[PDB]
């Protein structure tokens, strides 16, 4: 079973780079829709946290990261995070919810990762991969029928 | 990519509702044909690529590309004594005929669906389920273009 524990859309400041030998940027503000759901491993029991990142107004944008204790262990100590696995979902949403909060997402230079953080690297820092597949053909699929049923109900 | 079709056709949708048994659920629909001239990217060899797409189903694509070699079988099946460049020519013209049948045969997983005209006799294409990228860029071209009805509105 698949648990959503955060399904809002924040406000996100998007920087991508755009050359080489040259520091040149794509940078704006937009509405990023982030959902944190809480997972257990198919193959162990074991709990698990899934991270997704997706814009309303860019459809294939679509960059997500799900983790493990393992992997916590690994971002905790680089970011200074006293907290345990199980722990953490409520200190982060609650850290969302707060409006002060700056969401910087640093996209890679080819968009293939992004680097989604809370006001900036130092702070907190999760590198959220490239969705592709049969993971976006269902994202996509999801848009075209919620699309088709805004054009139903549009009279 | 060269485009040499790109109409919706009318076409009898048979699929199939049993195993063990020809039983059809049989409709007629909007079917968008598309074939489109190219050349193999390991190869400069020339590709002619059939796909079929339907307006009222975003997930319904089909789609396969002909070479000289899968080509060379396809013209034995069904005794076409034209050459792989001067067959394009002869399709088009036997679908621009308004007295054409043409049905599509789907497949009871929906994986492939065989493309006819008539029956299979004259002219019958296996489509295979069009999966990955090209579903991607399909899927996306829906979400745009209904993304540009509802700015309008």
């Amino acid at each position: 079973s698949k648990i959503a524990l955060f399904d809002q859309t924040l406000i996100a400041s998007l920087l991508q780079p755009l050359s080489l030998n040259q520091p040149d940027f794509k940078a704006y503000k937009t509405k990023v829709k982030l959902k944190i759901s809480e997972q257990r491993n198919e193959t162990s029991g074991e709990k698990e946290l899934k991270f997704e990142i997706s814009r309303s107004d860019d459809f294939e944008f679509l960059f997500s990261e799900t983790l493990n204790n393992e992997k916590y262990q690994i971002l905790a100590r680089d970011h200074d995070l006293t907290v345990d696995f199980d722990a953490f979902p409520k200190v982060i949403i609650q850290h969302l919810l707060c409006k002060n909060t700056e969401i910087n997402i640093i996209l890679d230079a080819e968009k293939n990762f992004c680097s989604f953080e809370l006001f900036s690297g130092k702070i907190f820092s999760i590198k959220l991969h490239a969705v592709r597949g049969d993971h976006l053909i269902s994202h996509l699929l999801k848009i075209c029928s919620s699309q088709a049923v805004k054009l139903s109900t549009f009279y």
